[PDB]
């Protein structure tokens, strides 16, 4: 049993590290989502910077 | 010993199922940064692009 809590408090040691960077990944996600839309919006806002300019 | 040993198994299992979770935001958080460094590639080669055009 103490074993066993042992690795329940070990398991969820893990899992609360797996957790913070779950969230850690998942908020890097987020932000990554909204870097990668603000990216491809920037990819086209340079896209247009461009076609101005080659305008 | 029952519930030690399922709470080994409840943690392990959910950290398990982070791990699974956290590999899914870490490939999406992957694809994210490899979609937004894209991005920023594209962001760059606009950017050289405008420097080009701009000059």
């Amino acid at each position: 049993l103490e074993r066993a809590e042992e690795r329940a408090e070990l398991s969820e040691g893990k899992c609360a590290e797996l957790e913070e960077e779950l969230k850690t990944v998942t908020n890097n996600l987020k932000s990554l989502e909204a870097q990668a839309e603000k990216y491809s919006q920037k990819e086209d806002r340079y896209e247009e910077e461009i076609k101005v300019l080659s305008d």
